[PDB]
C-alpha cells in the first residue's frame, strides 16, 4: 500500500534504487570471491543493466550550458531529447558529499521542491542519480537572480519594496511547511519569466520543534548574512527560532538600497566578530541618501532575537510602514507588474546568467558508499 505512495521509503522507485544501489557496491573482482556475491550478481547483472536503460538517465538531456556552481556540483541548462523541454538539472556529486561528511542535506531540499506546491517556491519534476551523481530536474528560472540584478540597476526603493515584500511572503510560505529557511541571499532568489520571485537551495533548511525551535550545535549559511544567534549557536546548544531568516532580510534590504553589505570585512574573522559586534559596528554610510523609513525597518531586523522584528509572526512586518506604495498589496503582489520583465530571445535564453569556467576507489571489501542515497528517485 506504501508502494505506490511517493512520500514512502519503499516505492518502487525506492526499491529499484535499492537493488541498483546494491550491485554498484559488489560488482568488483575482489569481492566476487565470496560465491554469495558472485551467485546474486549472475542472477541479476544483465537484467540491471537493462533497467538502467530504461530508467531517466543523464544523456536523455542535452547540456546547452552551465550557470550555476556549488561546492558539492552545478546547474546546467538542458533539453530533454525525446520530449524537447527545457529544465534546469542540479548535479551534487557523491564522492565529495562522502569525501567532505555531508551526504544528508538533500533530503529536504529535494522534499521542498517536490511537495511544497507553491508559486513561492521552485518546483522539482524529477529526480535521479547514476553512480557518480544526484540529479535534480527543475523548472528553469530565466530571470536570472537578484546579485545579477543588482549589478545591472541602480535599484530605487520602490523596487525594494517589492522584492522584500516578495522575499517576506515566500520566507513566510516556507515557514508554515514547518522549515526554517537559514541561507537567506540574493544568490537564492531566482526570477521566473515574468520578473516575479522563487526561493532556491534549499540545503540547509530545517524543521522545527512542535514548539517552534531547533537545537543546533552548529553555525550555518553564508558568512555576511548570518544571524548572531545562529553564529553563536556553533559553542555549543543552539536553541533559536524562524526569526534567523529575518534577519537575513535586514541584510539583503541594507545590501539592495546602499550596494554594499552591513557587516563587511577583509576577513571572514572579521566578518564573524563584526556581526557579533553588530549594535556597534552597524554604521549608514553618510552619503548614502535612504528613506527614514527604509532606514528603520533595516534597523528593526538587524538586533538581536529578543527584540527582532518578526518575532511575534509576520503581521507586523506587513503594518511596517515603508511597504506604503500605490502599486500592489500583500494579497496580490505577484498578480501585479514586476520591476523588471525579461526580453528572453529564444526557451534557452541564458543571458541574464554570467558565464562559468574524480571517483571512489575500487573496494577491497564492502563499504556501501551508494546506501545513503537510497530513495532519492523520484517520478512526478
Ligand atoms: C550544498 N549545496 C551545493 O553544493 C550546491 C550545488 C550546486 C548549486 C548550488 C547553489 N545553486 C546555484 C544556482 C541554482 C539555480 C537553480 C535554478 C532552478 N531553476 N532555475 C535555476 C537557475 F539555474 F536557472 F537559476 C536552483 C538551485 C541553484 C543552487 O542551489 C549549491
Amino acid at each position: 500500500a506504501l508502494i505506490r505512495d511517493p512520500r514512502s521509503p519503499i516505492n518502487v522507485e525506492s526499491l529499484l534504487d535499492g537493488l541498483n544501489s546494491l550491485v554498484l557496491d559488489l560488482d568488483f573482482p575482489a569481492l566476487r570471491k565470496n560465491k554469495n556475491i558472485d551467485n546474486f550478481l549472475n542472477r541479476y547483472e544483465k537484467i540491471v543493466k537493462k533497467i538502467r536503460g530504461l530508467q531517466m538517465k543523464a544523456e536523455d538531456y542535452d547540456v546547452v550550458k552551465v550557470i550555476g556552481r556549488g561546492a558539492f556540483g552545478e546547474v546546467q541548462l538542458v533539453r530533454h531529447k525525446a520530449s524537447q523541454k527545457v529544465y534546469a538539472m542540479k548535479l551534487l556529486s557523491k564522492f565529495e558529499m562522502i569525501k567532505r561528511s555531508d551526504s544528508a542535506f538533500f533530503w529536504e531540499e529535494r522534499d521542498i521542491m517536490a511537495f511544497a506546491n507553491s508559486p513561492w517556491v521552485v518546483q522539482l519534476f524529477y529526480a535521479f542519480q547514476d553512480d557518480r551523481y544526484l540529479y535534480m530536474v527543475m523548472e528553469y528560472m530565466p530571470g536570472g537572480d537578484l546579485v545579477n540584478l543588482m549589478s545591472n540597476y541602480d535599484v530605487p526603493e520602490k523596487w525594494a519594496k517589492f522584492y522584500t515584500a516578495e522575499v517576506v511572503l515566500a520566507l513566510d510560505a516556507i515557514h508554515s511547511m514547518g522549515l526554517i529557511h537559514r541561507d537567506v541571499k540574493p544568490d537564492n532568489m531566482l526570477l521566473d519569466k515574468h520578473g516575479h520571485l522563487k526561493l532556491a537551495d534549499f540545503g540547509t533548511c530545517m524543521k522545527m520543534d512542535e514548539t517552534g525551535m531547533v537545537h543546533c550545535d552548529t553555525a550555518v549559511g553564508t558568512p555576511d548574512y548570518i544571524s548572531p544567534e545562529v553564529l553563536k549557536s556553533q559553542g555549543g546548544d543552539g536553541f533559536y527560532g524562524r526569526e534567523c531568516d529575518w534577519w537575513s532580510v535586514g541584510v539583503f534590504l541594507y545590501e539592495m538600497l546602499v550596494g554594499d553589505t552591513p557587516f563587511y570585512a577583509d576577513s571572514l574573522v572579521g566578518t564573524y566578530s563584526k556581526i557579533m559586534d553588530h549594535k556597534n559596528s552597524l554604521c549608514f554610510p553618510e552619503d548614502a541618501e535612504i528613506s527614514k523609513h527604509a532606514k528603520n525597518l533595516i534597523c528593526a531586523f538587524l538586533t538581536d532575537r529578543e527584540v527582532r522584528l518578526g518575532r511575534n509572526g509576520v503581521e507586523e512586518i506587513r503594518q511596517h510602514p515603508f511597504f506604503k506604495n500605490d502599486q500592489w498589496h500583500w494579497d496580490n503582489i505577484r498578480e501585479t507588474a514586476a520591476p523588471v520583465v525579461p526580453e528572453l530571445s529564444s526557451d534557452i535564453d541564458s543571458s541574464n546568467f554570467d558565464d562559468i569556467e574524480e571517483t571512489f576507489p575500487i573496494p577491497k571489501a564492502f563499504v556501501g558508499n551508494q546506501l545513503p542515497f537510497i530513495g532519492f528517485t523520484y517520478y512526478r
